């Protein structure tokens, strides 16, 4: 009996179990402390048990043993790492690990770990000799992402729609440009839901920030692939170590040769609040930022790269526009020209409620020819030349309209060919 | 496409682009013209704070050895490498041998100056302090001709009208100070060769009354001149 | 210290060594430091060069000061004058001398300790030693040794000791080292030193660099 699926349970799996074997007055205390209550207490009884989260270290030597459900929180639920477990097995932070668990002891609070059984779900003993990430080798993304779902909704025209405006590639570097209210938590959403349709194989990962509870709660019962979520409520240093641990724990699964995708939203706000807990280094830029503050958020976007031998690192991040902060430009302008892919969107499209709000000539990719071929890249040349001349929303408006009729993209282009 | 053509030997020279102007792969050409048409001289291909697959791309698509530094770490690692590099430069130089430094970009290794450099209280419209300025200057003008044996040159790339306020000071501070500069974009070819300046200052005095060879001096000579590709026009502002 | 380390030292260097244990009395630690001196400054004067090696200065004069009587003159916090004047004249003996011998004194001093003596006692010592050298605990964090970071170490009198083309290279080497980072200076000298078998072939490959 793993902790995962206690902990997955909702309030009523764990009241009941509670007031089964013995638990008084479990009904009000929080959810995280009820788990490690009621565990502690069916774990008097000497049975090991399996175990899973994601590990981390802190300043000292000993590091902890985080659960994604918990939303990365450190809390009663963590679970003990020893130094000699570091050494013993080459552990480094972000490594996914299960096996047994221990009971804890006199002069103990938390769990501790009995033995190790799969790390980042492969054999500890043939995980030893591994290659680091810093030596791998950047690529292009060869690979295209077809996310095109085709399943009969106006949200799959929105697919289609960035499919004919952009070029997803396999471990690209993108950036999302919008102003508030126009489309972007549910465009990311059809990013999301479009690569669990159409690419099983890869893992999904959807992080995000200081947003809403209500977002929160219905991205994560939206999205097939596990979701990772800090609301504003919490401080900074919250979201702070989240990104860190997330990203590198991205890093630790393509250093498998996984396939690993994370939309961040926003990045603006990771950057506010890096700003917010780095200490401040005497340079101040114009809005209260300094210059060492942008270094995290900025490194932490160039995580993003494809293995040349194996695996591929993607990140979509949305980027604040034109909401009336200084420094939400400033970090505009800082990370702009630094992704292999930008998507734009304008509010006045949204404005007379036409959907999505993508700018198309603002819209492009890097290296196109390489990801693709070159007779789709002239068939797609050829729609950049007829759609340029009238304006974006003329030019959405048109789209749309004899998309609508169209099943999938490429009758759209055979369509299109003979006018 | 020959660097001697283009930038010759011993002096410095510009190359200066918007966004979206095709920078990467004309820097690919000029590398590939330098490794063929003068093998002889060391290629050097330099990048600061850019994407690193395009610096994998540069440094596996030529052979001379490319020190480069990714747009992830801060910008000390920038200015650190800024002053190894020159300083292995003036040991090549002490070495008698010529060098070719392709650099990309002087703008970006400025403002990572400005936003590194120590407050020192001399700083201008938009925050840019003189040491900031000055500190460039020396390792731009660091690059002059070797008139004892070899030359060293370097080409300069810089990037102009990218959304922001701080690209464009330097900018004009290197037109000032710029001995030959090339040019992609429509505006900046008017405003380098025809100074808007210069005319709105001639035209505070409209005609302004020159007396004698004063009037004359100023001249334009369009020569069809024969080139390679074939009657390409050479513009020259003639003056006294 | 304790007996361990003590004894372990002890056949590690061939020079001879006193060591005394802490639960007994710090006066003893006073008499055994004048003898000490005193045997060492008596071979000196015999035209014999003497090292010593001390650790730590500050904490025995810690000990001076609890074990001296308190002559009535408190500074801040206890301490004495006259209990920081006898530790003074024990450093300040290494004395080099032109007619012949030397009596060279290397003592470290601890801080960062909680209690702001050894505190005091270093700032009315810094400043009167031929030599400093800093070192400081944030380098054992990321688990290199030494801990020696360059830029702020330094020494008197450069000028005389060495010819000036080590000089010149070691300037070279602090212009190099000294805006760039700290614990970039130090893996980048660990690294640059790690490969090269001598110092001049050291020096030697800064110069080609
Ligand atoms: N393809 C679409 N299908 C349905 N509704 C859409 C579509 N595109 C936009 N909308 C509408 O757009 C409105 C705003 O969408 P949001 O995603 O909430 O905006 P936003 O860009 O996320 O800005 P925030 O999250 O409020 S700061 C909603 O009322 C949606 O109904
Ligand atoms: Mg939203």
């Amino acid at each position: 009996m793993n902790l995962t699926e206690l902990k997955n349970t909702p309030v009523s799996e764990l009241i009941t179990l509670g007031e089964n074997m013995g638990l008084e007055n479990l009904a009000r205390m929080r959810k995280q402390d009820i788990i490690f209550a009621i565990l502690k207490q069916h774990a008097k009884s000497g049975e090991d048990i399996f175990g899973d989260g994601v590990l981390e270290i802190l300043q000292d030597g000993f590091g902890f043993l985080r659960s994604a459900d918990s939303s990365y929180l450190a809390g009663p639920d963590d679970i003990y790492v020893s130094p000699s477990q570091i050494r013993r097995f080459n552990l480094r932070t972000g490594d996914t690990i299960s096996g047994k668990i221990r009971p804890p002891k006199e002069g103990e609070r938390y769990f501790a770990l009995l033995k190790v059984n799969e790390v980042n779900f492969d054999k500890p003993e043939n995980a030893r000799n591994k290659i680091l990430f810093e030596n791998l080798t950047p690529l292009h993304a060869n690979s295209r992402l077809r996310m095109e779902r085709g399943n009969g909704s106006t949200e799959d025209l929105t697919a289609r729609v960035l499919d004919l405006a952009s070029l997803i590639g396999r471990g690209q570097r993108g950036l999302i440009v919008a102003p508030p209210k126009a489309g972007k938590t549910m465009l990311l959403q059809n990013i999301a839901q479009s690569i669990a349709y159409n690419h099983p194989d890869c893992v999904l990962m959807v992080l995000l920030i200081d947003e809403r509870p209500e977002e929160v709660t219905e991205m994560q019962r939206l999205v097939k692939g596990e979701v990772v979520a800090s609301t504003f409520d919490e401080p900074a240093s919250r979201h702070v170590q989240v990104a860190e641990m997330v990203i590198e724990k991205a890093k630790r699964l393509v250093e498998h040769k996984k396939d690993v995708i994370i939309l961040l939203d926003s990045i603006t706000r990771l950057a506010r609040a890096y700003n917010t807990v780095v200490p401040a280094s005497g340079k101040v830029l114009t809005g209260g930022v300094d210059a060492n503050a942008l270094h995290r958020p900025k490194r932490f976007f160039g995580a993003a790269r494809n293995v040349e031998e194996g695996g591929s690192l993607t990140i979509i991040a949305t980027a604040l526009i034109d909401t009336g902060s200084k420094m939400d430009e400033v970090i505009y302008e800082e990370f702009k020209g630094t992704g292999n892919m930008e998507l734009h969107l304008s509010r006045k499209i949204a404005e007379k409620r036409v959907f999505p709000a993508i700018d198309y000539n603002r819209s492009g990719t890097r290296k196109e020819e390489l990801l693709t071929t070159q007779e789709e890249l002239q068939k797609m040349w050829i729609l950049r030349k007829i759609i340029h001349p009238m304006g974006e929303i003329d030019a959405m408006e048109f789209l749309i309209n004899k998309l609508a009729m169209t099943k999938t993209n490429d009758d759209f282009f055979e369509m299109m060919k003979r006018s």
